[PDB]
């Protein structure tokens, strides 16, 4: 067993690097205050956009971008080391390739102050977000109490194949950090439950409290059990700390022991009672197409939104918003 | 739009071919009565095991197995032609390959009395079910009111990749016929919603009212909108007819028009705003593994249930239970 | 199976025998209209006080009391014969013993116009009700679709021993007719479920819509399955007809077949696995006391309400309120 | 007022006396940890099977049986004395009659380390359980804050006459300890509420978290008020401590003061407004039959499950499973 | 009593007067179909924008504006006369004053084809709506079954003073027709209840199913009783007809008879028990200010949105958008 | 941000001044215990009737009446000063005009022990309450964390114009203290939400636990956000302390920044997009009538309850109950 905390962090309007700097210190203070309030906490999770805020007019500028690792990550690392916790942070990351747009990035730091996981948003929330598609796949790392942690970012949680990928690489606690999941709220709660059940793992998810100096009741905190049951649903309050005990080994034992419920095994081993080992070929043309890089929906040639021109982005490519 | 009916059919105990012919006449009587009571109905759906019941001591015997097509499906065809409806039926199907166990099969018959869809359960419920894993993939047919119909069977609905496959082939109304989906009731309801939302399609799902001559309140009927909202949830009553109006073209239009919510498009075109067309490589190791027939969970080594031995089934392959 | 209807009947203020005859014609009109609107209905149930209302200043007067049988029940009999339904009616009944207060009585009339069940409220609602405690025990009759019907009246439904008694005599559909079961609404719903589950029988229950010429949204209609699940809960509307299909034989089969859930059997055959037949002595001092007419709670000494003095009723016995 | 705690205790697989020994120490540690966490707690309740676990292959063997009192109870007593709490424990008890099967037993120990209540399961959960029917009736004892405590075991809570018996002997806080009440879950919650309302007493109930080294989310904790309202419903978590304040004197005052709600008085005093003292004869043939030891259901001669042969028990009698 | 129907009307995209005439014929077809399907219906209610849709680029153009009365309302009148129902329709109305923007208007037509009520939206939804604030106050008319009907439009229903005004003029059934009341869904449901309870009247309210050729599940239909209880809440389906029986005289009787609950009376007769007649001066500075045309919030000075500039509208007055 | 606490205070039967004295000390002890338990609490709220109880036979007597300020208020002031909190208290206040009935009064004391707000119930709960209508309007004061506080008493919360008045004078946290709001329970919860939403302010409300030495589960505690969402709903328990963090400046910023949601501004500025400044005349005859002191409902001449004669009060006027 271990105690997790998801922070419904309220981010003020961010207009400069100095605002970002104060925000980092706010996150750090919140981290220590949480560990003081909950002395047994081992994993503390901050929402998407909680470092740099949501200034859609400035968020592509060099002033608003960070390196991972960088001086800001080292401050987060120091705080994790002092508090002796795992921490999850959201950073809009300057692309090491200056000819590409920045990434939407998540890091897990351990109680030693080492970054043990770095994840780039694989499915940017299009057509609104300008972030370059992640190139680091879906990584998994060792966490507290026998957990194998993985993080996705917000809209990523809408993709069941991504939750499957985390599980397939060993994840038993799947973290989702979100920036604004309100107005897609039912579906966020829905997929947090389905991501858990489909894969026999816990899910721990958080949404940012707010970003606009006015309304800070958009926050969410949800912990789902490996059967898909919501164990904890937070109230929406600014600064709300949503907590619960997680037993990663119980998820592992379900995966080891269960028959009827073992859907993650059944996927690659269809009908193993009648056919020893199961049928290893799933069915399933989309799987073969996507592996080959030729996923194509039958209605693609009549679709309306296929680039960011509806929000004022170039449809050409390359770097922009400097 | 078209009106759909899902029948919470109660099957008695089945001890003979006499009892199976009785079920067939009962289903046909129910079909006509539903059309009489709901003149606008275009699609009538019967649950898994509604033809042959759930006699686990007899269900692999020749007496308990039918051909698809055969004289029995011809009777169902006659009824659909007479009622001028589409009908969905469950048949445990004799495998033409005598070295292999029977299939668990679903058919859709059109208002002309033609079988327009034949599907063999891809994911038998293991370790309890002895059905051979299906070999007809996930087919889609033309249905009423602009629908593209596909059917899965019970446990199939737990596999999110299979709902994706149906969608990828055009499905906008995904039918799940179920036989004993109680005791996993919460997870059944959950995935009926997630299957809909993930893929921007309707789901229409039904469970058998009962099978044991005693308890007939296991029935379910659930219709979900393409946003994942449950539109209709039936009461649990034997013989309950759960109906609802479906608008397949509205699902089509969502798929054509939506940007932020268009997860099915995003899967194969990740981050198309900064990279034109998006990245066609999703991630994503399990997809590539499964496509190649080499999906392997890291913990398969220590798993307890990988054959039907717990239920007394032989573990070496071939035809059994005759 | 048979279809049942419970009528959320609204009674006006009753100030005369003229008003009572008006209620009688209104109930009869409602009975015919229900049969017209629901051609399959076999059992129609009216609430407590639906014949004579709730005029606490007149309800013990000769003008406000009827004989059972009498010309009024003969009119109800005529209606049931004409409609070919079973009907349940409430009558405040003149006590043939002139030294005793009237009874609060319910009858069931069959489709032949015969009174096949007569029940006098065993547990008048005290201290407010002046009705003489019933002396006809808890009778059971033959009803439609294989049912064994029994009726209790309102406050009667709070006594779990009485639901047991009905069951012990064969009842598989237990009817509760109620007159002002608001303000105890939660406990009414609760016991309708527990009465069903405890005894493996259906419960069908109705409350009067209102009685005071102003507020007619006190009505309830609730049908519970033999497992205690509420199958139907009506909206609160005056004149609302709450209907549902009942399957009395399914309750019979549960009682015949069930082991773990068969609490009604267990009561008189405790632990039959280690002791054949079980122990026939349940425990159990109150049972023996009550059987002997000597049930006495340890705190009776200090109880505040043991007569009708709070309501102005005489405390010495005999006929009053004439 | 006093604070109660119900422990959703997780029991590991038990294969030997040494496993039982470690389990006892686990319970003891949990007891002290609870009192440390909740300094005001006065009553701490452990679930059914929490001492010896659930090893249905070994639970009738001498190695798996204890005496009450015995060295194991004295360890529980010592812990209660040190912590200064009342504690409730579950013990499968070797029958002092070697020709009879063991009992399913519950004890209450006071803050002095004295066993002040010993209860043997009156209604073993047949046909699965081998325990001999209890012979100690339904005892009641003095507890904290003016409570009169009684305990039933699991399936016992399904019998309303047993809750009535506790109340009749003075109980105002009725404790139910359960081993696996999941899958009869709705009905457990239902009867915890009805047992309370019927008798104007609090109910405090707990279910074992799990028993199989895999799944530990079967736990329940429920506190009902004397009006039947659920005051506290725990989340299901291993090790969850469900707490609430109980005011036993408030239950007593309701019993002393109430009229309309006083169903427990009405049972033995039907219609006391019309008939001074009420009618002392309830109605009620089953009551007379059960007092005489001749409770007989009309359908008994056609029942299917009347001995433990469906699970592999002798139908002869005597001691077995050594 | 009378039966009411609220239509969850789906409007396509409207790009022309051709499309508006199409909506008109669609509404008329719907009106007849509703009467055919619900023979007892006396009042049929269509949502805001159901005639002309929600084309914010064209909605102020002459092509998109109608006269009230005009040839279009005459067609609606013909339909109501033919169907013998009362109908409620939404019309964006050309302002006869050419220096002023059009009104957002609702009419009620009686079964004789007469316009018996004309209302211009008093509270346009600002800053998004350009409609001139209504100048016909809050009128009330005679409706079916003893009703006094009044209609407000969408955002109007957020103003509790306006529901009071309708009531003060006699209204006992308050109709709210709405066009895009999603995203404020919780507050819409809430105020429909509070408008009813505050004033002891029924509320009947409807929202448009959709307007954008894609999503038509925004529809709502809600009927609240005069105590504030929701009697009927429709499912969200395009074309859904939400019906319910209304009893206007029961609301009248509450207003006549009730004491404690009679808040509408209390407002103008505060504390009439110690001061005969009550105090006629309510308090109460805003009432006096608003009456005098000088309502001013203390923070108006620092408010951000006090004109339509955020939406591109001119801020200086006069007719625009032609 | 600041933490509020509402106390579900249980008041015993009060028969003398000495009982009142002990009750005051009980309130004081509760105040200190709350601040000790919740060290960050800044505002502590006691329910209506919590000082003098509810003795309807004695509550108009001089012995049962207090002065405000007086020696009893000074004891409350001392406690607030020592604990360094704002406190809200209920006092039945002797009228300084001996020819008038006493007031139902509420006070707010600050952490300096100064009474900073005094409010007399404007709308006594007629026809039951004898209190003289309040003459101090609806005052507002400065509270903790940038709040502007106002209090209403119980039935006052049923009047939306009163909540509007508080807001209009700057209130951003509207407190409602209630004596017995049960049986008007739904409507209390309803209006706590609507009072919040209508005015974009928080509401914090509490009901007295009980008053009769028997039942103390009538308590309520509810905190609503400025969007009308219930943030905290207490369980009903005697002595329950319902707490939550309030961010008064967030309410202020919503009022400053919002457009579509800004109903409080729209009331006095109807249609400001089309007409610069909005239309300042609301509509609205009742407003003009009430400002002029001639509020008159159309049905007033046929109303039944217009004085306290139904409960035994003089209909003449003046002082009574001495």
């Amino acid at each position: 067993g271990f105690l997790v905390a998801a922070i419904q962090f309220p981010v003020p309007i961010v207009n400069s690097r100095k605002d970002i700097d104060h925000n980092i210190e706010s996150i750090i203070r919140t981290l220590h205050a949480t560990k003081a309030g909950y002395p047994g906490v081992e994993l503390i999770i901050f929402p998407e956009y909680s470092t740099q805020g949501l200034n859609t007019a400035k968020w592509l500028s060099e002033e608003f971008l960070l390196d991972v690792p960088g001086k800001e990550t080292e401050l987060y690392a120091k705080a994790c080391k002092e508090a002796k916790v795992y921490g999850v942070f959201s950073i809009m990351e300057r692309n090491p390739d200056s000819n590409k747009n920045p990434y939407n990035t998540a890091i897990i730091i351990d109680p030693q102050g080492e970054i043990i996981l770095k994840y780039r948003k694989l499915f940017p929330w299009n057509p609104i977000e300008p972030w370059y598609p992640g190139d680091l796949g879906m990584p998994v790392c060792e966490g507290p109490g026998g957990s194998k942690l993985a993080v996705c970012i917000c809209h990523d949680g809408m993709i069941p194949e991504l939750a499957r990928e985390a599980a397939y690489k060993g994840c038993n606690v799947y973290i989702r950090i979100s920036g604004y999941s309100t107005q897609v709220n039912d579906q966020w709660i829905l997929t947090n439950r389905s991501n858990a059940w489909h894969n026999l793992m816990y899910t721990v998810s958080v949404n940012l409290a707010g970003y606009d100096n006015v309304f800070y009741y958009f926050g969410e905190g949800q912990i789902c059990n490996f059967d898909g049951t919501t164990l904890v649903q937070g109230h929406r309050n600014p600064w709300e700390i949503v907590t619960g005990e997680i037993y990663p080994k119980m998820a592992d034992n379900a995966r080891l022991s269960w028959g009827l419920e073992n859907n993650i095994y059944n996927l690659g081993h269809r009908g193993y009672v009648a056919k020893p080992g199961g049928e290893h070929d799933a069915g399933l043309t989309y799987i073969k197409d996507l592996a080959a890089g030729k996923y194509k929906l039958p209605w693609e040639d009549h679709m309306k939104i296929k680039d960011g021109s509806i929000y004022g982005y170039p449809t050409t490519g390359g770097r922009f918003g400097k």
